[PDB]
């Protein structure tokens, strides 16, 4: 709609992952990353075998994905998110890549429960016309900030070290 496009280390390589997102301050929370199955980054960094596995297409309607075998690198934490190829991102929409917050996305929450990833709150519950006042927790530097005033700091702070612009 209007979101954030963030550029993601891949670990052991000189190879990077753009995912766009309409939630960036819920970056703290992230768990993984996961990119369509017609993504490039398939084909340029996975063995043809990949394939065998994505055909194995099988549970519908419920969220499935594929450990890659590569780790991103979190670009505020020292830490790595694990990286998937998943059923429910869609290749045509945006960069066909996205980090999951499964402690306040739906669609994160059923992919974390299947596969074991941590669970992390960020937010705890209280453009222009109305401000949000729930406030940021276990996010750094986002720390006691209402939901709009971190919107705002985590685009500069990304825009400032160059792995983040704005997207229309
Ligand atoms: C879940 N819904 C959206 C609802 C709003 O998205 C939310 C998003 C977060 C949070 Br926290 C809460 C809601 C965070 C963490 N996941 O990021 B979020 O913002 C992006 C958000 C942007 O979509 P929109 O519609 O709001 O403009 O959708 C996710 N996304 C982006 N590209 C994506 C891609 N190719 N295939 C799938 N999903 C993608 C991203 O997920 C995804 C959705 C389902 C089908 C097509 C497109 C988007």
């Amino acid at each position: 709609s209007e979101g954030v496009t963030i550029e993601f280390k891949i670990v052991g390589l000189n190879k990077k992952l753009k995912v766009f997102t309409t939630c960036p301050h819920t970056l703290f929370g992230a768990s993984f990353c996961a990119v369509a199955i017609e993504h490039p980054i398939v084909q340029d960094l996975m063995s043809k075998e990949i394939q065998d596995l994505i055909s194995s297409q099988g549970k519908n309607n419920e969220k499935v994905g594929i450990y890659t075998g590569l780790n991103v690198k979190h670009p505020f934490l020292d830490k790595e998110l694990p990286l998937y190829v998943a059923n429910f991102v869609l290749m045509e929409y945006r960069e066909g890549a996205i980090f999951g917050c499964p402690a306040h996305d739906q669609r994160d929450f059923e992919f974390a429960q299947e596969y074991d990833l941590p669970i992390i709150p960020v937010i705890s519950s209280a453009i222009e016309e109305y401000t949000n006042n729930s406030i940021m927790f276990n996010s750094e530097f986002l720390n006691g900030l209402t939901v709009s005033e971190a919107r705002k700091v985590i685009v500069e702070k990304l825009e400032e070290k160059g792995i983040g612009k704005k997207t229309i």
